[PDB]
């Protein structure tokens, strides 16, 4: 069966991650803003469901926001999340709403020159940062380290660039969306180096065989197709105070 | 959903070089199916264990009839170079991305146009822009050239559209990147491509809606990208240039 989502409430989840969801205190409230947040107000508008958008907790990571919803604690997860086949298990994603990939995120100066360098026993491997419960941890278990959790574990992507400042890591990898936007915007003194790796897709968490899969993929599909996507990539992206 | 190990699953395909190559060979006549689309097959096939029955659609199917003869259930699965498309996901499911994709305009070497600009400024007149119908490029053309008028030249195939160009017939067309750049690098010397990439989108293998294998097939689509075979095929079936 399958059926449209106009008049259903969904709660929405959504995790901390500028600037596809930027979170604000204000006064005492908090508001959320971003690219997620405009893409709720897209889709709410062509669809008719209502948004209960509910912030993850801090330090929820990207896998733990997939289980919560597995386990029932949102009815859709939107953001900057990779599909990976070991979440595929577990949940559905819509249609693609972005294309990805990672970057190495090092300071400059740092003597590195790209992905080999880590795969080369170069740099010490608890001096490579990673988040765990992220797409960049399968992808290090997978290619660098066999298996090995012997990576420097990341909570967050604030540890992770407080890290690297503070010369506690040499390296970590980010999505390559938000990499350059923070790069080019808020630290100016980190930079990216090499090839771009693991390349992917970001997809809305849904429950596996959703009642309203059909529904949220053809709006979707739509607002590819119309340039939606698009102008939202660039209304959010296309920035740099650095100087 | 369950697994599929030992199930027949009627796959569709549909001519494309390098995707899907059609080769006649003689003594009595049979035809012999390689490429990109082959060997994905056989990758899929050795790690889920159904039994593969592949069944390359009529000459001249469109993309849009390959989707709606699986609709009306003449197939499992379709895989291919097929784009993912809001239309057609009313109609059909799709798997998890087998490739991204974008389209670019085709046109003979040496031909005075820039890019999509031309295409709407009048400087080509709309009877001398082919497309083929049933394909992604039409949607696209309807969307931002014509406003909704099927005002263009029709083209029921790619050898349709490349005989009308080198004929002079048409002075433009629209394809998908990866393909164009094979067929400009390896087939047609004379045509080439220009402009801008436009109408980002991905390809996906045509399902069933509600299909009880989705998960099955997903998972494994995602494994293969993972462990870069997807990358590995890529480079083995496009990675080629002919053309001086
Ligand atoms: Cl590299
Ligand atoms: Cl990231
Ligand atoms: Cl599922
Ligand atoms: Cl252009
Ligand atoms: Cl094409
Ligand atoms: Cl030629
Ligand atoms: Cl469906």
């Amino acid at each position: 069966g399958s059926a449209r989502l106009k008049g259903i409430t969904l709660r929405i989840g959504v995790i901390e991650s500028v600037p596809f969801t930027i979170v604000a205190n204000v006064i005492n409230t908090t508001k959320l803003t971003g690219y997620v947040l405009d893409l709720i107000e897209y889709l709410r508008d062509k669809m008719g469901f209502v948004a209960d958008v509910q912030l993850a907790p801090p330090n929820t990571s990207y896998t733990g926001l997939v289980l919560a919803l597995a386990n029932g604690d949102y009815d859709i997860a939107i953001g900057d999340i990779t599909v990976t086949s070991a979440r595929r298990e577990i949940v559905a994603f819509s249609n693609s709403i972005s294309d990805n990939s990672m970057r190495i995120l090092m300071r400059k100066g740092t003597l590195i020159d790209g992905m080999d360098d880590l795969k080369n026993g170069k740099i010490p491997y608890n001096r490579i940062g990673i988040r765990i419960g992220t797409a960049g941890e399968d992808y290090y278990l997978r290619e660098i380290s066999g298996g090995s959790r012997n990576f420097y574990p990341l909570k967050s992507r604030q540890e992770m660039y407080d890290s690297l400042l503070a010369g506690i890591i040499d390296v970590s990898f980010m999505d390559i969306g938000t990499a350059e936007y923070v790069t080019n915007n808020i630290y100016c003194n980190l930079t990216l180096v090499g090839e771009d790796f693991d390349k992917s897709t970001f997809g809305i968490v849904t429950p596996k065989e959703w009642l309203y899969a059909k529904d949220l993929d053809v709006n979707i599909l739509s607002l590819r197709e119309t340039g939606i996507l698009d102008n939202l990539k660039k209304k959010w992206f296309q920035t740099k105070a650095c100087p």
